[PDB]
């Protein structure tokens, strides 16, 4: 039989080793069951606690138990979580006390709208990202996370600035989403659109999102996961979106009497990691 | 007196303890070494199993063994293996049961070719990439790994498409490589080609490769580790290559009769991390 | 009475059991104090060392100590130290022998200066980076870390080479810094400037810094942390800097007879993680 459930004494009139029991091991008097009972129960109960603390069973014959289940504790049980819903409640398992390598990225911003003239429109900036380590969390439920929504594009026509991306926040740290691009009419160069920032509790490392350009190059800023995206000279509004999460669309271009609606900025995501024995 | 080799019983007439001896302590009657032999053999076997799990010699007087080799089990014994050969196998040591943070990058293609005209060529695409955390791996010999090839250059002459990029695959997940840039004649600008693509089993986090340009800006799309690289305005064919793994070619410009084949993208790599007491 | 001064014997006439005593269990002879002292002392002292080396206090009846305080050794006590001082020493705690994922990035270089003319100045290179995992050090003091100084803009006048940023180096590995931009006069544009490179003890992974353009594109230097930054087309010389550490100035700009000095090169930083009960 594998399972043993082995705290030995289990409330058997136990007794801590007194000062004389610590200056030297035992005494010339009789060896009482009371003290040896604790001297066995404490050791075996902590052994059992380590074994079963990683969702394992204490086998009497294995004698290894995944190297005291430490391999399951350290190497295994690493259950990463990626968050994509607009807003929800992140569950905390019972035994989890620390979240490690929490990464967040603000949503990027869509680019500007360009008409059939001569000058080009601007691309939206990229959202910001940060990493925090050794994040203390309480058992139960985590603070409801919020993510940065994808950069909305106003397809009502050319010359209308793109919508800015949403700002994500979790564990008391807010990642400002990238600002949307600026749409201008002919013979007009838009302004260099600033990207997102990090606000709130200072992260260990912060990545300010790439900021959008005027429109001569028209590249959308990236993020931790996203890279700059370049414009595409097309006459059918192919409007290739941001490459990855947090990036900003390249925006509209201007060539051959065609109007580009503008690039699309991808939303932001939340990454949290923790070692638990339960269902992630 | 460092090495002790201390499992106590080692076939010394062991026995499973009774249910009552787990409910209550030792019976007050005559002692039974048949029981205490197993009771102490189990504990010492667990402890020296922890000691050997990190490849440390069990000691009697040290009483720490670097926190029972746990300090060398979590912080130490961290092995990083960089796979670069296009064909090979990953030797998984015996004491490895789960592989975590399997960083993989695909190789990016090279840029196109432009003749002695006015219009430039498309920059090479970038290879995709992904990260998988806590991958289940059985001890022994792993399924052979495949890393992508570098960005081939069709150095035959101008006006020809660049070489395609090589894809990488490992553990049932494939990170496709970025297609090479298109070759162009004079008085015509290239059309951008998409970058790397994620395929196979769904990774926990994927980094799509930065795609190329039509040619006017002519940046070489980056990757997980590589950032975009612009072209070079030199008539000597300097055409500097991508910065790092997964990058693409900046492409060949077209000014003053320049025969620029463009840059050459390097190949992707696979980075894994596991915990072992053997050599990396 | 939480803490106990827990290791049981403490000079209580300990004698190691013989090899014959290790081959079998308890012998038919009478109970000897010198065996039952050591054979409990080693187990209980190993457990006490594990508990007290994790920064947790021994308890009598807790029976868990937060699962042997291993969570304080796997996830807890995960200490992150980022260095942003210009120069100085990096202290190593008394129990720290290995640092996890030592991350460094080279300093960035600002771009060149542009006068009032059709041509634009060239940008500055970006610092290089490298990650070293499972680096071995000694408890005590470490080599004085040398971060790269931020690349200051060269405001000496029109067409002057930009200021270069320092290179970073720590623990036998030196990452090249981002060279400054090249300053040229109107009706003329310089050539690309190379970025930093990884030198010293070749790490597991190296991030070569993003190099600037000839000047037509004028993108900022890139790095693993800092994204390339574009130039500002403004009449007041807004000189947008690099977003994060290691980036480079996008170089001097000009349109319609403007004088823009160009962006400023950001500095390099050092990131390390180690495990220790001592707060950083």
């Amino acid at each position: 039989m594998a399972s043993i459930n082995l705290p030995f004494s289990l409330s058997g009139s136990k007794r801590i080793p007194t000062s004389e029991e610590l200056a030297d091991g035992y005494q010339c008097g009789p060896l009482d069951v009371e003290l040896d009972n604790w001297l066995m129960w404490w050791l075996t109960g902590q052994v059992d606690g380590v074994i079963e603390g990683a969702g394992l069973t204490t086998d009497d014959t294995d004698l290894a138990r995944l190297y005291k289940a430490i391999q399951s504790m350290t190497s295994g049980n690493l259950r990463t979580v990626v968050l994509t819903a607009a807003s929800g409640n992140l569950p905390i398992p019972s035994d989890v006390s620390v979240l490690n390598w929490v990464r967040a990225v603000g949503g990027g911003g869509a680019g500007g709208n360009s008409n059939t003239g001569n000058s080009k429109a601007s691309g939206g900036g990229g959202g910001a990202g940060f990493d925090r380590f050794n994040v203390a969390v309480t058992p139960g439920s985590n603070v409801p996370y919020t993510v940065g929504a994808a950069g909305a594009v106003n397809g009502l026509g050319a010359g209308y600035n793109g919508g800015a991306g949403g700002s994500t926040a979790i564990l008391g740290t807010t990642a400002g989403g990238g600002a949307g691009g600026l749409g201008v009419n002919n013979n007009a160069t838009a302004v260099q659109v600033n990207g997102g920032t990090t606000s709130g509790t200072t992260p260990e490392i912060s990545y300010p999102g790439g900021l959008g350009t005027e429109g001569i190059v028209g590249t959308g800023g990236g993020s931790v996961l996203s890279q700059p995206t370049q414009r595409a000279f097309t006459n059918a509004g192919n409007n290739n979106p941001a490459n990855s999460w947090g990036g900003g669309g390249p925006g509209g271009s201007d060539f051959g009497g065609a109007w580009q609606p503008g690039g699309v900025g991808k939303q932001g995501i939340i990454i949290v990691q923790y070692f638990s024995r339960f269902a992630p």
